C-alpha cells in the first residue's frame, strides 16, 4: 500500500530519467560516467554494497548550475540502463528529494534547456504516478509474471505503460464518468454503447466482407428496423456524443435512437479505444474524444479510408510478393464504418464521421492462439515487483536457469523475426510499418519465438519514391512519407523503442550480454541486406556506425523538438 | 583503498553497534522493532529495495534526545542480526547519516551519558582500530575471500576484523615507534624471537611429562649457552620493554645476563599476538607482553605461571582416569613453563622478573590434527574481506553443491554438540571452569564435516569453591589459589557468556545469513541438547535447569566495562 506508492514513484522516476538521458543529456553532451569530486550528502549505502561499487557512477550536468547523481549498471549510447541507486541532486551538498520535489526540479531543468514551459505537464506526471499506485495496489497479489500467460492479460498488464515517457498513464476522463471501469489494468469489461441510425447516412469501407458483414462485425443487426442499422461506440464516447446539441437535435427528432449499453461485452486493450472480445472474429477500434497520454485518439474520416486501402494492399503484396516480405505476419483491418446525417454540412459531416468512426481488426488469436500471444510491451516490461517479467517466463519454459548462450540464442530468434519483415517491407516495397512495442505481438511455441505479428494501419505509411505507386487527395496526403521520414520512423521503432528494451530486460544482472546482443543485430542487418531486391543505402549507413534517429516524449511537450540522434551501439 | 576504507568503516560500525545493542539498549529497554513515525531525511533506497522492505526497522531511544534507525534482518534476544542499511540519527530534527568519525562520536557520547563517564581514550582507540583494519583489508583484499579457512595458520592470521562485539578489536598500544605491521598476524608477520643468556641458578621451570632440559629446548636452541647458563626467549617488543627497567640494565652492565638480540626461532604470531606458531615444531610459544591489547594487559602473571602447571597436571589426570565423565574433551596441553629471576632477588623483584620472562609451552595440536584440517573458530564464523560470512563458501565447496536448510541444521547440530558436552561435562561433574569463547576454540574437521572442537588456554581456567578447588593439593601459595578460585556462580556466568552469547550466537549468525528463519530452529536444537546432556551428568545442575526453562543469560561487556570506574549484564533467553 505505502509499498505500492513506493513502487510507483520509482517506476515513474525511471521513466522520466530515460527521457532526460535520451532526449537531452546524450544528444547535447551533458552526461559523463564519473564520480562527483565531493560525495557529501550521499550515504555510503547508495554506491557501496559491502564488497564493491553498486555499478557505475552517472552524472548529468545541467545549465542552471544543477547536477544529478545516480548509479547505473552499464554504459549505453541509447540511454538504456538499470538505475541501481536513488537519484541525488546538488545546486552545494547532495540531496535525495521526494518524488514531487524531484519531478518539479528535473522538469524545471528541462524547461530552461528547452526555452519553454508547459503548464499542464507537471500535473500529468503526478496524475500518472497516482494511477500506477492504484494499479500496483490492485494487482499486487497475483503471481508477478501472470500478464505473460494469456494474450488479454498482457494487454491488461502494461502496468507502467510506455517506458520512456514522463506521464505514461495520463488519462483525462470527463466530469466523473469513471476511471477503473475503463482501465485495462483493472480488468475492465463493459457492454458497448449502441445507436440505431438511418442507412442513407452510413459510410462503409470493406475488403472481402459485404457492407452488411462489416456491420455484423460491430453489432448484432437484428434489432434494427428497416432502412436502419446499429453502430457501437465506447460508453464514454457515447456520453460525450450525446452532449452535442447536434446529437440532441437528432434524438428528439427520432432520426437516431439511443440503445444504451446493449452491445457485445468487451475488454479494452492497452490502447484504451480498441476492444477485445474472446472468440469473436474481430477487435473493435473506435474513436474516443478523450485526452489519452495528452492526445485525443480518434479515427479521422480519411484515416477510415486509409485503413481499407492499406488492408487491400497487404492482401495484394501477400498474394503476389510473399517471398519478398521477409516472413510477414500482420493483423488485417477488413472493414470500417461511420455515420453522418444525409445532406449534412461539410464540417458537420467531418465531426459526425470522426465521432462515430470504427475499424475492425482481425482477431489474430483465433489464428495464433490466445495463450501463445503476448503484446511485446508487456513481454519486456517489469512486473508489480519491478523485476523484468521476461526472466521468470523463460525460466518456467526452459526448465532451469538460462545460461548466457540461451539468452543469446533466444534473442537471435526474436530479433530475426522483427527485422526481417520490417526491413523487407521498406526496401522492397516502400511500405513503412510502425513496430514499437505496443504494435508488436510475439507468437511463441512453449517460449521459443515463432513470429512477431505487427499491427495498426493508422501507423502504416507509403514512401513517395516507392510505396505510393500502389483515391482522394487528402487520404493520399495522410498516407505519404518521404523515404527519409519513413526511415527515421523505422530506425526509432526497431532499435530504440523495441530491441533496446528487449536487450535491457534480457540482460538484467548480466549487462555484459548487451554488446554481444548488439553485434548480433549488426550481423543480422548484413545478412538481410544481401537478401534484398532493391537499393538500401540507408541500411549501409546504419551498418557503418552512423547515428540513429530517436523520437521524443518529453522534448516535444516543451518546444513550439521532434526527433534527436543517438550514437550507434556498434 | 577507498573501497578498503569503506569495508573497514562498515565493519567497525557493526562491531560498535553490537556493543550498544547488547550492553545498553536491550538490557535497559531502549530498543524497539518499529518504523519511525517520520522518515524525512532517510532516502527510499535505505529501507526499500524496489519490491519490499529490506528486512525489519530497528529503533533505539537514547536518553540524550538522540534516536537511531537501522534496518536489520531479524529479531534477536542477544543482539545478533545482520544490518541491512546505513545508520541514521536524529535529535529534536530530520534524520541524517554522518560519516564514520562523527557517527562514532555521537554513539559514544550517548553511551557515556548513560554511564555518567567519558572515555576519550577509547574514542581514539576506535579510530585507530578502524585504520589498521583499512590497511588490513587493502593488504589482503586480493586473495580469495575464504582463503583464511584453508590452513590453520591462515585461520589464525585472517581474523581481519577481530572480536566482532568490541569497540576497538584491533587496537594495540605498543610504544609509538615499534610499528604495527611487523607484529601483526594480518600482515603475515614473522620474526626471530629475542634471546637472553641467563645463569641456570635463577631458572624456575615447571614441567609435566618432560625433563627440565626438554622444556628449555622447547623455547630455544641451548647450544649457544655457556656452562651454567641457558637461553630463554621472548617477544621482541617485550624485550624492548623488559630492557627499560633499571634492574635489567643493572644485570646487563654486570654481565650477569647477556642480550642476544633477535636470534631465536623465526615464528609467526597468532591472533592473540603474544603467542607464536612455528610450523612443524612440537610447541607454540606463549610469552608475556606487557602491552595493552584490547581490554587487558597480556602478562603471564607470576601466579598464573604456577597454576598453568597444576591445571595441565589436572587435565592430564582427568583425560586419563576420568574419560567417561569428560564429554569427549579435546584440549591443547601446556606441559612446560619457564621463567628467570636473579637467585638473590627478594619476592617483589623476583615476581616482576618472572612476569617479564614468563614462558609457556603449548602443544602444537596440528601435529595430531593436520594443518589443513584445523581452523580457529573466531575466523570460521567471521566475515571475509568482502564482508560475507566465510563459512558459506567454505561449506558449499566441501559439499559440492549449495547447502539446503537441512544440510545447515545438520552441520550446526554436529558442531554445538561437540562444543557443549565437554564444557558442561567439565563444569558440573568436576567444577572445572573453562573459557570457551571463539579464540579459545579450534575446529578439527574432515572435508568440512566437524570432528572435534579442541579447547585451549589454561590462563583462564578456574576451579569452583564447592567442587573444582578440591583438585588442588593444600600446600600451594595462597596467591596461586586465590587466582584459580571462582565461586560456582562466578563460574556459571562466565560459561553462559562464552558458550551462548560469544560463541553459538556468532555460529548461528554466520551459518544463517540470508536465511534468518533458521535461527529459532537452531536455538531449539541447542535447548534439546542441554536437556540431553543433563540426564548424562554425574552431579546436580540447578543452573542448567534455570537456563533450559528460559531464564536470562549472563553477558560480558566490552564498552560498558571501559566506561565504568558493570562488567556484566543480563540478556533474555533465545528460547
Ligand atoms: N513502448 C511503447 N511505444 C509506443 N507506445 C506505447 C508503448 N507502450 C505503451 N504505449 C501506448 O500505446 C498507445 C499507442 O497510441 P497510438 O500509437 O497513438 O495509437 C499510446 O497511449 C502509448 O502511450
Ligand atoms: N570472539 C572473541 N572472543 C574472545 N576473544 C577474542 C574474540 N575475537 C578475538 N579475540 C581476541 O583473542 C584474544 C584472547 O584473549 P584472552 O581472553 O586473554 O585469551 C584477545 O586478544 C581478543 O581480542
Amino acid at each position: 500500500d505505502v509499498l505500492s506508492r513506493m513502487i510507483s514513484e520509482k517506476a515513474a522516476l525511471h521513466g522520466l530519467l530515460n527521457c532526460l538521458i535520451k532526449e537531452f543529456a546524450i544528444p547535447e553532451g551533458y552526461l559523463r560516467y564519473e564520480w562527483p569530486d565531493e560525495m557529501k550528502g550521499i550515504p555510503p549505502g547508495a554506491y557501496f554494497d559491502g564488497a564493491d561499487w553498486k555499478g557505475i557512477p552517472m552524472m548529468i550536468g545541467l545549465p542552471d548550475q544543477l547536477q544529478l547523481f545516480v548509479m547505473v549498471d552499464r554504459r549505453d549510447t541509447f540511454g538504456s540502463q538499470h538505475y541501481l541507486s536513488d537519484v541525488y541532486l546538488r545546486q552545494g551538498d547532495w540531496q535525495c528529494p521526494d518524488f514531487e520535489p524531484l519531478v518539479a526540479r528535473l522538469l524545471a531543468a528541462c524547461e530552461h534547456i528547452a526555452g519553454r514551459k508547459n503548464p499542464e505537464l507537471y500535473e500529468q506526471i503526478l496524475q500518472s504516478q497516482r494511477l500506477v499506485s492504484a494499479i500496483v495496489s490492485h494487482n499486487g497479489r497475483q503471481r508477478a509474471d501472470a500478464p505473460l500467460q494469456h494474450y488479454l492479460q498482457s494487454e491488461q498488464g502494461l502496468w507502467f505503460g510506455h517506458p520512456s515517457h514522463p506521464a505514461p498513464k495520463a488519462r483525462l476522463w470527463p466530469a466523473h464518468l469513471g476511471q477503473e471501469q475503463w482501465a485495462p489494468e483493472f480488468q475492465a469489461r463493459a457492454a458497448l454503447h449502441q445507436f440505431e441510425v438511418p442507412v442513407d447516412g452510413l459510410h462503409i469501407g470493406a475488403n472481402g466482407l459485404t457492407p452488411q458483414q462489416v456491420l455484423d462485425g460491430f453489432a448484432d443487426q437484428q434489432p434494427a428496423s428497416p432502412g436502419h442499422a446499429i453502430i457501437c461506440m465506447h460508453p464514454v464516447q457515447a456520453q460525450l456524443f450525446m452532449q452535442d446539441a447536434r446529437v440532441q437535435q437528432l434524438l428528439r427528432d427520432n432520426v437516431i435512437r439511443d440503445l444504451g449499453q446493449s452491445g457485445r461485452v468487451a475488454s479494452p486493450t492497452a490502447s484504451i479505444r480498441t476492444w477485445f472480445i474472446d472468440d469473436h472474429d474481430y477487435f473493435i477500434k473506435g474513436s474516443l474524444n478523450v485526452r489519452i497520454t495528452n492526445c485525443v485518439r480518434k479515427n479521422a474520416w480519411y484515416e477510415l479510408e486509409s485503413t481499407v486501402l492499406i488492408d487491400r494492399l497487404f492482401r495484394q503484396l501477400l498474394d503476389q510478393h510473399a517471398d519478398t516480405l521477409g516472413g510477414l505476419v500482420a493483423a488485417a483491418e477488413p472493414g470500417v464504418v461511420s455515420w453522418s446525417p444525409a445532406a449534412a454540412g461539410e464540417l458537420d459531416s467531418h465531426w459526425f464521421r470522426e465521432q462515430t468512426g470504427g475499424i475492425l481488426r482481425e482477431n489474430f488469436c483465433r489464428r495464433t492462439g490466445a495463450e501463445r500471444s503476448i503484446m511485446a510491451g508487456t513481454l519486456f516490461a517489469r512486473g508489480v515487483d519491478l523485476q523484468p517479467m521476461i526472466q521468470t517466463f523463460l525460466r518456467t519454459h526452459y526448465g532451469e536457469a538460462l545460461d548466457d548462450n540461451a539468452l543469446l540464442y533466444w534473442f537471435d530468434d526474436y530479433q530475426t523475426r522483427l527485422l526481417r519483415p520490417v526491413l523487407s517491407l521498406f526496401f522492397n516495397h516502400g511500405v513503412v510499418m510502425e513496430p514499437h512495442l505496443q504494435n508488436s505481438v510475439l507468437v511463441h511455441q512453449q517460449g521459443r519465438p515463432q513470429q512477431v505479428l505487427l499491427r495498426d494501419f493508422e501507423g502504416v505509411k507509403l514512401t513517395d519514391d516507392l510505396g505510393i505507386r500502389y483515391i482522394h487527395p487528402r487520404v493520399r496526403q495522410s498516407l505519404l512519407y518521404s523515404r527519409e521520414q519513413g526511415w527515421n520512423r523505422i530506425m526509432y521503432c526497431l532499435f530504440i523503442n523495441h530491441l533496446s528494451e528487449t536487450i535491457l530486460a534480457l540482460s538484467q544482472g548480466r549487462p555484459q550480454l548487451a554488446p554481444l546482443m548488439w553485434r548480433r543485430v549488426q550481423q543480422q542487418l548484413r545478412a538481410i541486406q544481401g537478401e534484398l531486391k532493391q537499393p538500401s543505402p540507408e541500411l549501409d549507413a546504419l551498418i557503418a556506425g552512423h547515428p540513429v534517429a530517436c523520437k521524443t516524449n518529453l522534448k516535444v511537450r516543451l518546444a513550439a523538438a521532434s526527433y534527436v540522434r543517438l550514437p550507434s551501439p556498434w
